[PDB]
Parts: structure tokens; sequence; C-alpha cells
């Protein structure tokens, strides 16, 4: 009890971890490598991060075979509503998803396997920290489906060319 | 790139992560296991993070072996200033130390490794991440010096009941 998983299917996990609050401000625990291990999530080797401004969408994001990734999201300022979308084709849940709002008043993370495509809007101005497992970035390996796939709740959506040339779902080249 | 590295005296690293802005807010990549292998940085097996009113210090903290601890401090929100004091006792720089100012506009982080003990003072009310390196929490391997070895900028301390109890350097058991 460092910390709390939850199954939210697929291989999607919810880690809520310990908020220890005094005079000073608060202290957690964000991962460790014991009891992520013993929950199936292997060693960090990359760590990104991001701002993004309240409205903006990134994503959905993978990377493919041999360089796919897992990803714990963790968001340590403001509000994201973060997605997980299943992209293996043969997988009995392709094309299902999971959401959850991770912010800064609840400090959870999502675990997110391989296989899965990653994306988030903010809902507040929010920084997003990134735990990558797996493999690095490899822009050779890099795909994405289109956000448009999720119904977003912020009308404003701020965005990238990038993420706006992405393919839909049933064009995208996918997980096996 | 994807970073540089500066030398702050005694294997204190200062590295420099390069930031991409845009309409979306920001991008960075934090650390890259093939790039801080280079550096002599090992896999990092735990992560913490503390918020910290403006005027908290907090530290100054070391593990003794064989639960010794590199980190790597990074400020993703406000300002604090790092320090990092060489505590192993038959190194020629024993007690001396290194202060640098990381905050959210340099996204500068400082590689601490084995051997010293790390502190800081929040300049402003700051979120500073702690990555941790060699060996996860330890609570029987836990000590510290006084935070009044040092000088801090910000006269109007605010300082943890358990860290008041830390003894002097001279008093200290320390490495060897």
């Amino acid at each position: 009890m460092p910390f709390e998983f939850e199954n939210l299917g697929m291989g999607i996990i919810l880690i809520k971890p310990k908020v220890f609050p005094d005079k000073r401000g608060f202290f957690l625990e964000v991962f460790k490598s014991e009891d992520f291990t013993k929950m199936r999530i292997p060693n960090v080797i990359q760590t990104n991060m991001s701002f993004s401004r309240k409205g903006v969408v990134r994503g959905l994001h993978y990377q493919r075979t041999p360089k796919e990734q897992g990803k714990i999201i963790f968001v340590p300022k403001g509000r994201i509503l973060d997605v997980a979308v299943d992209v293996r084709k043969s997988s009995p849940t392709f094309g299902k998803y999971v959401k959850a709002e991770l912010n800064e008043e609840n400090h959870y993370m999502l675990w997110i396997p391989p296989g899965f495509a990653h994306g988030f809007q903010a809902l507040e101005d929010s920084i997003v920290i990134y735990f990558i497992t797996h493999n690095e970035y490899s822009p050779p390996h890099e795909r994405c489906i289109s956000y448009s796939y999720i119904d977003w709740p912020i009308k404003e959506v701020i965005i990238s060319d990038k993420d706006l040339q992405c393919p839909s779902l049933e064009k995208a080249e996918v997980f096996d």
C-alpha cells in the first residue's frame, strides 16, 4: 500500500499513490520499481513532459512493433481527460477505449501497455509527465489514429498539424 | 542534443533539456536512457514528487551504503535553490557543496550521484520531481545533515520537525 492498483480493462491500470500533506505542502512517491514490477509494469526507459493550454488535444499516438511503448501518464498540474484506444486488430476489444480524468487533485496515474493509442484533452492548463517503458522515441515507428475518434468535452480544440492528418481508425496502420 | 550536460564540480552535473514551444504549449524529453548511460547516470527505479510553499527548506538527505541513491532533480513548476554537499569522509572535497537554481523557465536538472546530501529551498511555491537511481526508499538507511550547514536565500525558513533533528555535518554518520 504505497499504491493501489485498479484494472480498467484490456491491460489498462489506474494507479493511486499516497499523498502526505503537512505545513510545507505535500509529498508522494509517484513510481517505485518493486511495486510496479509486481503489477507487471517494466522499467522506465524515457521520461517526457508536455505543457498543454486548456482545450489542447494531443493524440492518439503509438509506436509500432518492434518499437512499441508502454506509458504511465501522470498530471502534477491541471486536469486532463486521458484516453487509451485498443488498436490491436486481433484483440476482442479492437476499437474499444478507456477514459480517465487525471489531475493534480487526485495525482492518479494510468498505465497503458503496448498495443494502445494514447491521447488526452487538457481540461485546464496542464503539465503531463509520461513515463515511457519498452522502447525509446523512434520516429520511423510512430503512428497515430485521429483524435476525432473520441468525443472530447472542450469545443475550442487546439491541435497540431501532425495530429490533424492522423488517419481514422479503419484506415490506420495498427497493431496485431 | 537533445541534452547538453554541464559539469558543476565533484561529479555533479547540470542537464539542460531542449524545450519545443508551440501554440499548444511546450514539449520536452526529460530523460532518455541511452543518453544518461553515456554520462554514467544509471536506470531510474523510483520517482517522487513534492509541493513546497515559498521559503520551505527540505534536506539535507542521503541514504547510506548499501542502499545509496543517485538523484536527478527537476522543477516543472516554480523555482528552487538546489544544493548537494559532498558527504564522503575520504573525499578531498568533503563538506564542499554545489548550489544551482532549477526552475520552470530553465527546465534544468541536477544529477547528484551517491555520496552527497541533497536539500533545497523553494524560492517560490514549487513542484519538485526527484528521479531516483541505484536504490529505492529505505527508512533504516536514511541519514541527513542539518539544513543550517547551508546559508539559505530566504530568512523565513519553513522546516519539518524531523529535518530539525538532522545532526551537524561534524556529528553526522557519513559516507566512507
